[PDB]
């Protein structure tokens, strides 16, 4: 291939007016009034959302180099929902703002090197301040509080993420189900989550969601790496003809066999999907073998002897639920004995008692709250279909609000936060006058998700922000009342966790950018 | 794939030339004189036709964010044909006019949001002066007078809407079948609708209707969900033999199920529509039966220990028609035993007795109202196939009408009522400058579908609308006889409902348009 | 600009100002659909009531300080 | 404008301006709110009535322009 190279300014006036599109496309539906972008699907009729993140996903751009700087954003703003839950939108707004002012920095004459040292200083001030203007959020009050608000203003969703991590625990597993009836219900089985993502994209039967769920699938536990298809065929046939999805837990598996089952399931005979199994070395031994217990199925080993074509469904384990996404693995509701489940916590805790290691007791009892804890879950009622399904999501994004919330605290979501922030260190200084430059790049950059809220709304920026820097603490306005106050007690917030996140990964590809001198591509 | 992106003015530019193409040619159409247009298909005769509907649905626009613009317009439209049954054609007229001097009013440096908010306003003024202006329809005279007049002046349409709906009531099931003689039929039979649209737009068999008619097909109840292929096999296999049609009623059908369906149906051996239970959870399992009893079928239960490879043709149940459109399913003359149907009727006649609840009273009740009221049905007659088949889309246009003009009453059909109500309310002022130029934009809009009647039919729109402003009521011009009364009384109207739901539609539109800040496409 | 210079020398750039200011709130106003001719008078007639008020405000300079402030501030 | 070059907020400096009474006003020069003719700062009349009426009497004019003619580029 023939390669087409640009450097410097060429290089970084592509980047910035490929970031451009791609900032000024998501960010008109950010606020709560925002405004709204229309999709071409492909077929058929036009999509309509102000949804930043479905915006984002579809952006591509014919011109190379400025493609580049799009995805690039892309990319670290898909990172920051994927460690938070949300901010995708806000974290692409904050890029554009301190790439922005960045290039222009460098473009002038002033030392890029410093710039980013400068933003980068400004940035973990910026943090701290975060952390002291944060409210915690430990309590049930404060976890319902929380779950309502990002569920719409809904107290009945609140109550049942309160009442989840009441029962199971805040480290706990909760799930999220279709309801069967009008009526919520909350309930408590045995089950096990751990982190693992699937192996292979394509498995994914939930697009939207970005993970696989299987209804009362059988579990295939192994103890070997699994390269060849030959193994799997006898029991690969047997589910076939029961007709039910079968997942796999092994320590690996290989191209020839799993190219083949990522061949098979997309439009083919036998829909199923398969995971590493958790832990390694000594410890997967015993982690799989809990698996095993609480599935009820049979573990397979080779130092045993055991084959995998010597295997038949009896030395399968089941459960009704199981799920996985891009790096977690989680299962519902065991078939496995209570006795067996039971006793095999006794073995466990028995094991417990030689105490050699602080690790090794800590690593035991894991298992144990793995194994005795449990899945909480939930079923979601509605009047229709539609709504059930609609509001399900809700819960889902308030679950993720929730957590963020216990793990770092709440802020003011009003975009309020960065702006409080910037205020506070407006008379930080670097050593250099081009690291100044920096600082007060990033700072600026900061007030942009408040101004871009305000511009949506069709109100004036400068105006509403000069009043929200006046007020201290939580303090701010609310674009969708048009109101001033506490903007927490009003009902507009979000996770620290969540704001910190958007912020670092805006300012992490903003600088690299910046320090960035060459680019190379495919001919046009 | 690479895109193409516009901001701003070069965006909205687009959407406003790409609207006023389907929107002028579409306008021609509206009025009793309006002009015709012609349609080429791509190899023969060409179809020429004065009908607006037909001319939107083909178009589409070579220019990308243009095309966006008309089909922006066209799916609002489309929306409330179908929540109101007609003025999908007015919608797109008002769609432009706000449209177009909305458009004008941003680009002038005049703020959108304020824009926006002002023609809601003034729309949400209007929707009540509408609402005064209604004339209420309940009795049988009236059902009869705005069928009749639906009916383009046909007296004996508008008799049989009436009769039918004193038979099984305002709320009750009617539908419209083919005539085998000359003589008009009105029958009532055992019968159930339910509010289930279908799972797959491909089993539609009528196009130009939208719905799925199929002819005595088998019926298979279900109280799982069906996900795979392997258990129809031995009842599909059955129906197949027999030559007949099959209906499913099931939780859900997942894609490995439906898509060969789906396949299958399109142009293969057999052909199947199937759609989801009505109700869930408790509430589903009284209501299936329901309609196992008047179809004569055998339900199927997973909790029984039933399944479906093992049934047969006796588990299911029959009826001479069913029909299934886009959010919607009913089944016509169901073969259960008229024993079997009153008995189980005296069964939910019992359960009344516990009255635990309103509610639950009501629900029981409303079982009783589907199984035991029946579906009242029309048979229509004419002298030859081109015309049974022609009176027949005007029985059905007229049900339409009249069914929204029970539900809202009704209104003068020349235009005439946006007239009215854009001159009521002149004065109505907005707290912005730019909001008061939102609202004579919105009244200004609403005299355009008299104009463009007046403009179609060769006569001057300035000159009659000044005439109709002056005058009060239901008081107005008739574009077919040149001649100025009472709109009502001469015979043409529109039902509140309709009238209500262009205009919101229009004006929802509108207002999206104007705060799209950009547009992402595909490049040329 | 060149008339405001004709009859005070000074001034001239804030007088610009005001035009811009004028010029484009009023064709904003036309845009609006409003008589330019009604704008107009209003303008004019504002005015009027404006430059009475600017008389009802000045006060005599007839000291040095204050000469030498109107010199300072001007240059 | 004067603000505006200050590189502050022209509309921020002209509400508290707006909110004083009589000779209050913003001195650019010291970035700071007082008397205006305690500070030294002064207008002669004859200047800014002109400077207004100059404005406003092509202004008025010039908004009333339906349409213009002009020699081809
Ligand atoms: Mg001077």
């Amino acid at each position: 291939a023939a390669k087409d190279v640009k450097f410097g300014n060429d290089a970084r006036v592509k980047m910035l007016r490929g970031v451009n599109v791609l900032a000024d496309a998501v960010k008109v539906t950010l606020g709560p009034k925002g405004r709204n972008v229309v999709l071409d699907k492909s077929f058929g009729a036009p999509t309509i959302t102000k949804d930043g993140v479905s915006v984002a996903r579809e952006i591509e751009l014919e011109d190379k180099f400025e493609n580049m700087g799009a995805q690039m954003v892309k990319e670290v703003a898909s990172k920051a929902n994927d460690a938070a839950g949300d901010g995708t939108t806000t974290a692409t707004v904050l890029a554009q703002a301190i790439i922005t002012e960045g290039l222009k920095a460098v473009a002038a004459g002033m030392n890029p090197m410093d710039l980013k040292r400068g933003i980068d200083k400004a940035v973990t001030a910026a943090v701290e301040e975060l952390k002291a203007l944060s409210v915690p959020c430990s309590d049930s009050k404060a976890i319902a509080q929380v779950g309502t608000i990002s569920a719409n203003s809904d107290e009945t969703v609140g109550k049942l993420i309160a009442e989840a991590m009441d029962k199971v625990g805040k480290e706990g597993v909760i799930t999220v189900e279709d309801g069967t009836g009008l009526q919520d219900e909350l309930d408590v089985v045995e089950g096990m989550q751990f982190d693992r993502g699937y192996l292979s994209p394509y498995f994914i039967n939930k697009p939207e969601t970005g993970a696989v769920e299987l209804e009362s699938p059988f579990i295939l536990l192994a103890d070997k790496k699994i390269s060849n298809i030959r193994e799997m065929l006898p029991v690969l046939e047997a589910v076939a003809k029961a007709g039910k999805p079968l997942l796999i837990i092994a320590e690996d598996v290989e191209g020839e066999a799993l190219a083949t089952l990522v061949v098979n399931t997309m439009r083919g005979i036998v829909k199923v999907a398969a995971v590493k199994a958790p832990g390694f070395g000594d410890r997967r031994k015993a982690m799989l073998q809990d698996i095993a217990t609480l599935t009820g199925g049979t573990v397979i080993s080779e130092e045993i002897g055991m084959e995998l074509e010597k295997a038949t469904l009896e030395d399968l384990g089941q459960a009704k639920r199981v799920v996985i996404n891009k790096d977690t693995t989680t299962i519902i509701d065991g078939v496995g004995e209570e006795a067996a489940i039971q006793g095999r916590v006794a073995q466990i805790r028995q094991q417990i008692e030689e105490a050699t290691s602080d690790y090794d007791r800590e690593k035991l009892q894991e298992r144990v709250a793995k194994l005795a804890g449990g899945v909480a879950v939930i079923k979601v009622g509605a009047a229709t279909e539609v709504e059930m399904k609609e509001k399900k999501a809700r819960v889902e994004d308030a679950l993720h609000a929730t957590r963020a919330a216990v793990e770092e605290g709440v802020v003011a979501g009003g975009g309020v936060a960065l702006i409080r922030v910037a205020s506070k260190l407006a008379d930080l200084r670097g050593q250099n006058e081009d690291q100044n430059v920096g600082i007060k790049v990033a700072l600026r950059a900061m007030e942009a998700p408040l101004r871009q809220i305000v511009l949506n709304c069709g109100e004036e920026p400068s105006v509403v922000a000069n009043t929200v820097k006046g007020g201290d603490g939580n303090y701010g306005y609310n674009a969708a009342t048009e109101e001033y106050g506490n903007m927490i007690d009003m009902g507009i917030l979000d996770p620290t966790k969540v704001t910190r996140s958007a912020l670092q990964y805006a300012a992490s590809v903003a600088g690299l950018m910046i320090t960035t001198e060459c680019m190379v591509t495919d001919l046009p």
